[PDB]
């Protein structure tokens, strides 16, 4: 029914309760609060400013976002490349981390082409940091940020770096990010970051 | 159909949103994820802090999320004994996909003050990961998992129990194991947060 489009993503992913582990394909998973994640991002900072910090959560989302697509790339190659694609906002949403709402996806491998435009509801990464920080001067959602980049870098074989354009903990009323190929603009989150140093 | 009997009160808690980005227990948002952001924070941070402050640390993101599930599941089972009610922090911690708890030894009671708890851990997130990262290891490896022993313990029985970790798949025993006790109870010797930051380093002395 709700599922349809997600069903193979769901049908991929394991609770053995009985035996401590929970399986997407043949990697572990883990169920955490968010507020020890807020924790943790708040520990970080302590201990090692905020760029580090950023730097960290940024690389985490990079590495977990090319993880998810060499796993969902094996399913839908019977399926057009947006659908494909769509694999990813999918992930983030079934792991709990943000909802995906498409305005705009242009994407093509062979031209080497991509553009996406979508709004992020109910991320988790605003509001702990909101819970954390108080209201921010800058977009807060650095970890599904790299998830972006990585999980869109390796579907489309070169580097696409996102922009988080509005942020809940910023004040605004959603999050949104845009994606674009690197040039239309691997340690990438020095790019991401560089990239927002851009008024 | 249903040998989740035991957990049961735990799952039912448990409500997935996927169309909206949400998951709950009860009423704390939760999150699915790669066991690869603790993979890397613990590389990251034993070389820029070097190890005795990488395991503090994991000690310490234990200790918060056992204390945690203590605070969620503490008026959870009213008609059972202090027992199988402590059970749902193991229970807790094997619906989470970290470690598997198997009881060789378990007595409580809030009251009397008294702890003691033998338990064997098996199929450890956190094991795999330490292997995966720095290879075998001198010592017990289970950072995190003890952190949350402890926290989790700690809260339910209103006092100071310390777990030690006396075997572990990380140094190429089979299974991992664990003994907890109070702190008066071992055989070496304000802020909330305060107390928390002292336990987590006497959880560290082993
Ligand atoms: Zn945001
Ligand atoms: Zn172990």
């Amino acid at each position: 029914e709700q599922n349809k489009d997600i069903q193979d993503l769901l049908d991929k992913i394991v609770f053995d309760a009985q035996h401590g582990q929970i399986w997407f394909d043949e990697n572990r998973m883990l169920l955490m609060h968010t507020s020890i994640l807020g924790f943790l991002r708040k520990d970080l900072y302590q201990m090692l400013g905020l760029e580090r910090t950023k730097r960290f959560f940024i690389r985490c989302g990079y590495q977990a976002g090319m993880r998810d697509a060499e796993v969902t790339s094996k399913l839908r190659p019977n399926l057009n490349e947006a659908e494909a694609f769509m694999a990813g906002p999918q992930m983030h949403g079934i792991r709990g981390m943000v909802q995906v709402e498409v305005n705009e996806l242009h994407l093509s491998h062979d031209l080497k082409q991509f553009y996406a435009d979508f709004n992020w509801l109910n991320s988790f990464e605003a509001e702990v940091h909101l819970s954390e920080f108080g209201a921010s001067d800058q977009p807060a959602c650095w970890m599904l940020l790299g998830y972006a980049c990585g999980y869109s870098s390796f579907v489309m074989g070169q580097t696409i770096i996102y922009q988080e354009t509005h942020c809940v903990a910023q004040g605004d009323e959603h999050c949104r990010i845009i994606g674009k190929p690197l040039s239309e603009w691997d340690a990438v989150s020095d790019e991401i970051i560089a990239l927002q140093a851009e008024l």
